[PDB]
């Protein structure tokens, strides 16, 4: 019947953005609906409430170097009333333990959070050079109002 | 309540395949969602949260490099056109003791009436068939 | 304003002040309890029967390897009103150190995140715990690294 009025977003990484994790909505199977905006690479919350927040990144390397590789993926919240950047969800992986075959490290982050109107959300990594885009659906960021 | 929903689980008896079931312990199909040809069929257009999880298990590492994939695809109504919505890859063996590798996926998508969704893996021989609350596939109309 | 969700939900985080322990908090920025979920004696209390996604992440960190004898575990358990003893729902074990650090070599910091997640039929009054064996290896300095939650489907 009547379509959903729930604020939602599902944005995907730009495979040809050099040295960055750039989010896009103008792609097949990506979206912004019911007031969610994508501004300065951040998802902007249109109304207060409970939201599921999620992101996936996929890292890939060919063997292990001598300099220690640390991979991080973090979802942050910038609340309009506080004007502060706070981690909501974060993970750190060390793909190489003993040093030198291609390795793969997916990092999926998800949770339920109380958000405020105007909050800004970012999903970031430290190593965009290790991102893999072999297939579609491997690198994404989204929110769903409950 | 009237929202199309599904939560299907893997068959622990289906040899070398990832077979989804709605006739099991904590599974369901409601408000028009169907399970046909191992694919969830969308009864109406709208926003859906689509999710899944698979578990892989191996005893040690072989000489051949093992890559584990899990993918959720969308097959647009009428056409056979298959497109990845969500996908991940894991390499359990680095240097070639039992290991465990979960892969979980989830996101919100605009779907059309009659779209078919599949949740597939490349290695059903590595599937951890144990009837835990952990190999599943589901959708929820928002 | 839109009608609030009536779904029981929780997202609790580790107390970063409680070093050497895994203490869950709802009384912390960006942590919540809603629609009847309680946090009592470090456990999540289920307010109503149904399907729930239960999830948790812990992050372990060490500087080098003391030997290959470090075992890291994370477990989610259920205490049902009908069977008031812990049953494991989800569990994982990790050995961060494979070869042990040779004397004087760079003690490269290792990281081991463990995610536990699944969908379970729960009953009213179920108590859920998310526990680790090594709180001394837990890295909860920065926010968002260590959490435990439930979402009624
Ligand atoms: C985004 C999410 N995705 C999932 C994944 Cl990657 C895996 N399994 C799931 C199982 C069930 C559901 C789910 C979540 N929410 C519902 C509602 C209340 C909208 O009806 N219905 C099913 C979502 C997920 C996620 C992941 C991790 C931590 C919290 C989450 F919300």
């Amino acid at each position: 019947r009547t379509p959903s009025d729930k604020p939602v977003a599902h944005v995907v990484a730009n495979p040809q953005a050099e040295g960055q994790l750039q989010w896009l909505n103008r792609r097949a199977n990506a979206l912004l609906a019911n007031g969610v905006e994508l501004r300065d690479n951040q998802l902007v919350v249109p109304s207060e409430g409970l939201y599921l927040i999620y992101s996936q990144v996929l890292f890939k390397g060919q063997g292990c170097p001598s300099t220690h590789v640390l991979l991080t993926h973090t979802i942050s919240r910038i609340a309009v009333s506080y004007q502060t950047k706070v981690n909501l969800l974060s993970a750190i992986k060390s793909p190489c333990q003993r040093e030198t075959k291609p390795w793969y490290e997916p990092i999926y982050l998800g949770g339920v959070f109380q958000l405020e109107k105007g909050d800004r959300l970012s999903a970031e990594i430290n190593r965009p050079d290790y991102l893999d885009f072999a297939e579609s659906g491997q690198v994404y960021f989204g929110i769903i109002a409950l």
